[PDB]
């Protein structure tokens, strides 16, 4: 027994718990992922992230649909399910996924990670 008294002895989610990781999949990006799953093939597939970190430099992030692995770290966004393996999570936490076009007309999946500085001012400036 504890201080927090709930009728549900094990909450499934909603408020007490959420995702296994801090992964912000923006509702804007959600439509892009949903749109891809609307095209076909990737319909009943889970969204997976690939971390390709350059040896002491920058982590290059890739996104694609893969197989729903339960031994993989499952996340649930607004309307998309994410799988980030316990190996990739090592570099894929604190990932803020936004939906902006860095290039004209070219909508880029932009991973705003404070871990890998996309914009970093000098020290003491």
């Amino acid at each position: 027994m504890g201080s927090s008294h709930h009728h549900h002895h094990h909450s499934s989610g909603l408020v007490p718990r959420g995702s296994h990781m801090m992964f912000k999949l923006t509702p804007a990006a959600a439509e892009q992922v949903l749109k891809a799953a609307k095209q076909g093939g990737t319909e009943g597939m889970c969204l997976r992230l690939a971390a390709g970190r350059n040896p002491d430099g920058s982590i290059d992030y890739r996104m694609g649909f893969d197989d729903l692995t339960e031994d993989d770290i499952r996340l649930t966004s607004e309307g998309v399910e994410i799988v980030i393996a316990p190996d990739y999570v090592s570099l894929l936490d604190q990932t803020t996924l936004d939906y902006v076009e860095l290039e004209p007309g070219q909508f880029h999946f932009i991973f705003l990670n404070p871990r890998d500085p996309t914009y970093r001012p000098p020290s003491g400036g």
